[PDB]
């Protein structure tokens, strides 16, 4: 759904929406992506657990950061749902940049059947800042398991079997409100000084 | 707790016990192990979700396999809690073999400060059969992140700071009922023809 004019992101609906994302990792043709599915689902579960404690107090994502800042003092933002959402958003941004790169026709002219270049750009823009050497090396190894472009687009078409062109048009439309929402989440972290820059 | 004479493993208590395991992965000094934590926690969550549907019908692990065999016909055992426990047990066996290898004094004489040889033996005995090439390569990369032996033993001592010798004695005692329990789970899969041998 489009953002409301005030740009507040309702937590409940957000959680319902993002919970559709992990199952797509089971559509990528490689069990290599199972642990990624699980880590993202863990972030979502942690945010849901906090929300469920008091759905009014945590009605919006903005409320989560505001309330937790007040609740946790010196340990914040490296705590609670603020931390879980900090990581979740990085995964959401990876997906944004990846999909946008594919839709924008970016490709390796000698491997046009792969999506490695798109995944690498997304990784650099969303995650690499926060990863040490061994994690980067595992990402590089995992790229071998990334699906062929055609197979990837087939994972997104609801089985239906449309053309690549039709699939990409649907992704382009999806990206409008998706990108807008992720941008608001990033803005909130920035404006609240809630972003951390430690490496894993 | 020791096995009852009839060797039935009560599901509730089992779930309570195994839920202590994922947090140990956060004590290993490397965020590389977070996705492993998450995958194991996912197995546990899936078994708990089935159990919670009907705690009497699923009172024991044996009941889970028996009931699901009857519930799911041709799709079983690649379904439900049977599948989740099939994978969980492989992780439990890895931990068994790893700990036992350390306790038995197995080491690489030119890297006695590492636990790579112990992890490799555990991997070979518990998981490698079920992993294709890229997953094996990721395991090998991840070994770089494995803690030094001293640090690993410090993760198990409840903070306390005992000698390595004391830590290993405690692990040896732990392994008695742990190994017995995992052996019963493996036996159940074998006797029910519930084991699968597909690779990921
Ligand atoms: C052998 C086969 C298997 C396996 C593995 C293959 C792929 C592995 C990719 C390597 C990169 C991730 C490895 C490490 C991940 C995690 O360590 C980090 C931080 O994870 C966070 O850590 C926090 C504490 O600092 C809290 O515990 C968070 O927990 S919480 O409780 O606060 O919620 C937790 O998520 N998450 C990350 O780096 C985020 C990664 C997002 C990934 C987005 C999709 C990427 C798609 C890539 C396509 C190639
Ligand atoms: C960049 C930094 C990060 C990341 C990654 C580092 C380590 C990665 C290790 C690679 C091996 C695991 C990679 C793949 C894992 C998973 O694909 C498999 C099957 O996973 C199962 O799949 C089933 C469908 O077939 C169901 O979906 C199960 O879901 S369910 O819903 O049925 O419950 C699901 O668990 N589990 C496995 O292979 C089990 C692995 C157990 C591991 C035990 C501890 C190992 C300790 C090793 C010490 C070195
Ligand atoms: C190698 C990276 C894989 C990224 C997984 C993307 C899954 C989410 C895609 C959601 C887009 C839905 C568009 C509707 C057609
Ligand atoms: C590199 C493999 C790491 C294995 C993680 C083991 C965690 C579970 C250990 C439980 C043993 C508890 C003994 C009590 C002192």
């Amino acid at each position: 759904k489009p953002l409301p004019a005030d740009k507040q992101i309702e937590t409940g609906p957000f959680l319902e929406a993002v919970s559709h994302l992990p199952p797509f990792f089971d559509c990528l043709g490689s069990p290599v992506f199972t642990p990624i599915k699980a880590v993202i689902s863990g972030n979502i579960t942690k945010i849901k657990a906090v929300y469920d404690t008091n759905p009014a107090k945590f009605r919006t994502l903005q409320n989560i950061l505001e309330v937790e800042k007040e609740m946790y003092g010196a340990e914040w933002p490296k705590v609670g749902a603020t931390l879980a959402l900090m990581w979740l958003k990085r995964g959401l941004r990876f997906i944004q940049v990846f999909l946008q790169s594919i839709c924008d026709g970016e490709r390796d002219e000698n491997h046009p059947n792969l999506i490695r270049v798109n995944a690498t750009k997304a990784y650099e823009m969303a995650l690499k800042k926060y990863h040490g050497w061994i994690v980067q090396k595992i990402f590089q190894a995992a790229l071998y398991a990334a699906p062929y472009k055609s197979d990837f687009l087939k994972a997104l078409s609801k089985g239906q079997n449309v053309t690549e062109e039709e699939c990409l048009e649907k992704i382009r439309l999806f990206l409008v409100n998706y990108t807008a929402t992720i941008d608001v989440i990033y803005e909130m972290y920035t404006q609240m000084n809630a972003e951390l820059n430690y490496k894993v």
